[PDB]
């Protein structure tokens, strides 16, 4: 069976001192074999904190290095993550807390207040045995051994609970585990092109699920994360040219409010081949403004339940076919659900997926599970059509 966790000790064994994480305006720096000696100790600080195999933790934290090496330290258990959006309010992050059940909340500074409001409130979750902030993170990985753990789990075993964007009447966590993921992470780096040593930029927060498998997919082709904890357009541009990379994830408003910039007019890596975005078609302008300074875009089409995976519409596609979601990528299959209940590769639908990356289940949901699948196939409930050339066009939602 795959395992996450396992997977950055491989990549620690191939490439050792391969770039890992890069994070400027920290000035934190790691190789991938002090990456994975850090989610050793984060694994020991979980253990000595009462996490076992199937126990949830909860993640609430800026981008960092230590919120990665506690997702794989808690992979190398077996336990489950829990990363938690740092924009929400006190009663949500209350909501997620209780109904994932989570023993152990890791939170960084910018959230104390958050953690603090939660704690102070009459009904704070009674799963949490432990509040654990930076500076005690720092205490106790400071005197954590740097073993490898030693526990057989991975493949169905739960990984991770991504809960369903904010909101839209039914916040539900999505239960992904190590091989949704490792199948997830596996369509990315086999369907765009990335590259051994490539440096890519993350702007992302790592709470979403594209961004999470983002870090995976790193380590498993073994690229150089570069992060930007907080994106910042004044410093996006000089960040891309002195790390020299070479892939950018992003959202069109991003892309659009980046060309803006002084910087842009002149730019000059060349070193940066594309970017990639997803959640909104790409504007034939917007593209051409970009393709002018040879710089291309691929965009996709995903959900929280694909783990992130799905269509993909490659940069020679993007005016031929503007306004198209793209088409499947490796190891997935896309179609069209009708109201018959008949599924076609052709025509208007419902889009269903079917593909190894898709969700075990959805966290202590049973009816909402059960009707999200149809033999084998998850029901996205985004309306769309599907043209003969098998590119993909997103319509109104179910
Ligand atoms: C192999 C590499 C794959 C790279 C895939 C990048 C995907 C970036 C967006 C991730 C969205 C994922 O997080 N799911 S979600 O929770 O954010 O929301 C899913 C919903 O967003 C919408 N929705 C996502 N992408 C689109 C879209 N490209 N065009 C119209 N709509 C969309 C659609 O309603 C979909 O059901």
């Amino acid at each position: 069976m795959k395992n996450i966790g396992w997977m950055l000790r491989q990549r620690a064994t191939v490439s050792p001192r391969l770039q890992a994480y890069v994070e400027p305006s920290t000035d934190v720096r790691m190789t991938y074999a002090q990456m994975n000696a850090l989610a050793n100790r984060c694994a020991d600080v979980l253990t000595a904190l009462g996490i076992a195999k199937g126990d949830r933790v909860a993640l609430l934290m800026p981008n960092s290095v230590e919120f990665c090496c506690l997702f794989y330290g808690a992979a190398k258990l077996g336990a489950v993550a829990v990363p938690i959006n740092t924009r929400l309010a006190a009663p949500e992050v209350s909501f997620i807390l209780s109904d994932s059940g989570s023993k152990v909340v890791i939170y960084g500074a910018p959230s104390a207040p958050v953690i603090d409001a939660i704690r102070a409130q009459a009904d704070p979750p009674g799963t949490v045995t432990d509040w654990i902030g930076a500076d005690s993170l720092a205490e106790r990985l400071r005197s954590a051994a740097a073993d490898e753990p030693a526990v057989e789990c991975g493949g169905d075993d739960n990984l991770f609970i991504m809960y369903t964007s904010g909101t839209t009447g039914h916040p539900k966590g999505v239960v992904h585990t190590h091989e949704s993921v490792h199948s997830a992470a596996s369509s990315w780096a086999s369907t765009i092109d990335v590259r051994y040593r490539d440096r890519l930029l993350l702007p992302l927060p790592m709470f979403h699920v594209a961004a999470l498998t983002t870090v995976i997919f790193s380590a498993m082709r073994g690229v150089t994360l570069i992060s930007m904890p907080q994106f910042d357009a004044t410093k996006v541009w000089s960040l891309i040219v002195e790390e020299r990379v070479c892939i950018g994830g992003a959202v069109p408003a991003i892309l659009n409010f980046m060309r803006q910039v002084p910087e842009f007019a002149e730019l000059d890596a060349p070193d940066f081949r594309y970017f990639i975005t997803g959640g909104a078609p790409m504007p034939e302008a917007l593209i051409k403004i970009y393709a002018a300074k040879n710089i291309e875009v691929v965009q996709g089409y995903a959900l929280t339940e694909s783990c992130g995976g799905g269509t993909l519409l490659l940069s020679e596609d993007a005016l031929r076919k503007a306004g198209s979601a793209g088409r499947a990528t490796m190891f997935t299959d896309v179609a069209v659900r009708g109201d018959d209940g008949v599924i076609r590769e052709h025509g208007e639908g419902e889009v269903v997926i079917k593909s190894d990356i898709l969700l075990k289940e959805y966290w202590n949901r049973p009816e909402a599970t059960r009707d999200a699948f149809d033999n084998g196939w998850f029901r996205t409930g985004d309306i769309g059509e599907i043209d003969d050339e098998g590119y993909l066009y997103i319509k109104d939602r179910l």
